[PDB]
């Protein structure tokens, strides 16, 4: 993954869990990861400090994506810092409350799909003039990543409907932005994570397991011929 | 396919196209059919005269369901005249437009997700009640069907990503309600037409031609029907000439 | 399904289950159904009856379809009493034993690939001209249905490896053969059985609830526009 | 994938295409490959110098994988050789012709199936006991990756059907193995190549060209390290420039 020094990665909701696990492991071969989340963090110096002993670089934007002129302004904060994207990674996302059929309103549709819906959208819509630059100037292929799910495939458990479903929603517009912008060189692909007894591994996942699917599909010398692809990390979960 | 005489079956957006279409073929068997558009047809007393001729009966409800309270009072008009539903099945939906990735706002996707998300989720919801109370006094099962699309399976064509992801949105919530309302006795199945009325789509479709109407009401009959298809629930069977064997 | 009427038909394995009830149902609607099995039945001639009884016709074959020549035969002897075929039903298959890996030998694998690919392969190569045949004289389709299972999907038990691997096999080899025979009319479509916690409705499926999806991708005027499709039908065991 | 130095890594059909840029992919993070094909290479030598040259070591075995006494002793002399197994990567297989249905005798059933059938079918059981003492020893993960196909998912082409067929085997023979096996600490993957190095196919493909086999490598060097892929069983990645979005 020698590739992906100096390659400017925009991570959204990476402040903790899957997303700062995966910006380490990114600046572990020199990448310059954008941190971001709708909340300052205790210690944002902290998490740039971790970038850096990895290896690499970054800083830290604050941004509430479930809105669009929120998720405009990110992109441009970015690239005011970095002078470009290289890789986009849709991370932000999440059940935002439980709720049984009967019990769903107006606002909890609406709060669920703007967190996995629009936010990924818009984001993804605000990178790709610059990831169709970066891939110019390369003359490789840029790249998009985002956090799909097993509930994309399977439904959810019960009162995660919408979630399950946004992720599904989600897993099948990466299909159409491959035909869209394929011609630009930018790559689009998913890592799928799963939630015991149920798994045949017997465990739950850690973040440290799901970071390097992340890492594969940034890098062009790794995953340059691979587009429109979901790789399910999930102790065989799901076995698709 | 006895067992739909009687039967009562809301379709949303009915009064046109694969609607009208199954509504009829519903009527043939002595379904009575809830006919439903956002818009008021220029005679609805035709349509109910074809629903009487085809053998069955039923009644227009005009209703913008991509309105949550305009879900709520489809399902409690077609109760107030009915007393109940046995099948709801969730047809109205469509592209409303095409924008490439980069053109699109957010006028662009609440429209689509409304018109295919929104409303899908809250006509189940509203018919729900009705279809648990319609499986308990039958004693076999009620029905769901939802008109879903090929491109919730392939990302649609390029402008129709919104419409084909809430599709995939469609076929994936079904499974969830599978795991919440089986126990009531509610089957939930989709029929994912491909094109139903170019020479390129037409290439692409093993059968040489897009579908017609007539070619996908059989489907949703298939579906209705507790003895057809009562141990039948979370599938998708597409209805597309071969243009994707999933 | 008034278009079933004196269509002849020829289901594999069908004096005992799902091809018996197929046949029967099939029947009912005045089809004339070429019953098959490797064993002499106690009674055929009430099985004849049963058919005739429901509305129908047909005629009892036995023969070995795990042989490539018996498959011939068959097709032969279908086509030498009722003058040629318009639906072919591939229904003869099953587990024939069970075997973790480490005890599978060739003789194994030979019996349950026979069983459950050979002959559904040779069953349908010996019937295509003549389906070919029956759509060009009808002005419709002819038709394939083909047995299919679960198992396809997920794997299958343990100890049945084999046996599902060659369900997958099946599922997609109907997808190949939509590519070479849509231009002759000839459709191709699959049921898929389940198998009781694991079962959203709470129970195995009975024969009778599996027919009538046969009987829909029989008829033309039913399914005429549908190919390549698989039907499951199980209670929800799985939601692909 | 510091992980992988000194891993015994058995890869049948390696002395050409993919599973010897993958054996050589492997040598650079210091792997001991085992190299076979069914037929002797040239100059084994040099294929063995290119693998220390990348900076791990192996050696070559002759075996005709078709035949399942040929699959015993090709992992009893890798064994006697390397003293176990760590990673098993079923590349062998192939077409073995073409034929349109109503032209296929049981001669052409029997090629196609004893290559990528019976073939990773024997293969897998006898290195499966070597793995299982791989795992134990290591307290990790032992693996095997299988060479599958888009074919598997969309039925290939013409006159391709079973070798399609036997890909989509594959696929599904890989979930069973996951439910008996999972509990030895043993994985399974699968890299389905779309189409690998005319005008139609490529046409058909976003990337608008077919894949190099440098490629296709570092997928398997993904899943053949436990440090990469630990958490990762009984999945299928693509890798075809988008000509098939699952």
């Amino acid at each position: 993954f020698s590739d992906l020094k100096g390659k400017r990665i925009l991570i959204t909701g990476s402040t903790e869990g899957i997303g700062m696990a995966t910006a380490i492991e990114l600046a572990r071969y020199g990448a310059v990861v954008g941190l971001n989340s709708h909340v300052d963090p205790a210690d944002p110096a902290l998490l740039l400090g971790k970038l850096r002993e990895a290896g690499g670089d970054g800083a830290f934007f604050r941004a509430d994506i479930t809105k669009t002129a929120e998720c405009q302004r990110l992109v441009s904060a970015f690239v005011e810092r970095f002078d470009g994207i290289d890789v986009l990674i849709n991370n932000a996302g999440g059940l935002a409350g439980r709720s049984n059929l009967e019990n769903i309103d107006d606002a909890f549709y609406d709060r669920v799909m703007d967190l996995n819906g629009r936010s990924v959208l818009m984001m993804t819509k605000f990178a790709i003039p610059h990831l169709r630059a970066s891939a110019k100037a390369s003359g490789t292929t840029s790249a998009v990543i985002s956090t799909g799910s097993i509930a994309a495939r399977e439904g959810g458990g019960i009162g995660a409907g919408v979630y399950a479903a946004s992720k599904a929603w989600l897993h099948d517009i990466h299909r159409n932005w491959v035909k869209e912008f394929t011609k630009d060189s930018i790559r689009f692909n998913i890592v799928a994570p799963g939630t015991a007894n149920s798994i045949p591994m017997g465990r739950f996942g850690t973040v440290q397991e799901l970071a390097p699917a992340y890492v594969f599909f940034a890098s062009h010398a790794a995953s340059g011929y691979i587009t429109g692809q979901i790789l399910d990390v999930n102790g065989g979960q799901i076995c698709p």
